[PDB]
């Protein structure tokens, strides 16, 4: 197994997986690494999986059928998922913590949204449908744009966001389009 934790790539207090190199710190892991379980596989590993189990879930969908699914444990299982590939991106630690907003000709955002916020809610099964998770995902973003306006600082959201967005047509296997 890899010597390092795959979201944050830093060495500490490492569970590693069965089934593949990877290794993770606890709360690193969406969902935090089980307590028990011997074997354990990654959510990597389990993402595997179900696209081996439907080799047609692979098949191209349209965005507005996946948004309208239901968070049965497949659909729980790929947010956690999309949710841990934004993580895994360094530039993820300007949106992870709860935000405030006092800046010279700007208002803060109506409604505030941060990644600890979106992970705490999939704990808490609080999304019926995968629409709840990617609209909470795509405010984050939003909420930086509109607020940072003409500063630098603005393009740290287009980053992320795109790494958001390129995992979402993976990871739900999105019909592509020029
Ligand atoms: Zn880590
Ligand atoms: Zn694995
Ligand atoms: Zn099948």
């Amino acid at each position: 197994n890899s010597n390092i934790c795959e979201v944050c790539n830093k060495w500490g207090r490492l569970f590693c997986c069965d089934t593949c190199p990877r290794s993770f710190h606890e709360h690193c892991h969406i969902p935090s690494v089980e307590a028990n379980k011997n074997p354990w596989s990654c959510i990597f590993c389990r993402i595997k999986t179900i696209q081996e189990r439907c080799p047609e879930s692979q098949s191209g969908h349209q965005e507005s059928e996946v948004l309208m699914r239901q968070m049965l444990p497949e659909e729980q299982l790929k947010c956690e998922f999309l949710l841990l590939k934004v993580y895994c991106d360094s530039k993820s630690c300007f949106f992870a913590s709860e935000p405030y907003y006092n800046r010279e000709g700007s208002q803060g955002p109506q409604k505030p949204m941060w990644l600890n916020k979106v992970k705490t809610s999939l704990n808490e099964q609080m999304y019926t449908r995968v629409e709840g998770f990617v609209q909470d995902m795509r405010l984050i973003f939003h909420n930086h744009k509109e607020f940072y306006r003409e500063d630098k600082f603005t393009r740290l959201g287009i980053q992320v966001q795109d790494i958001f967005e390129k995992n979402f047509r993976n990871i739900f296997a999105i019909q592509e389009t020029s």
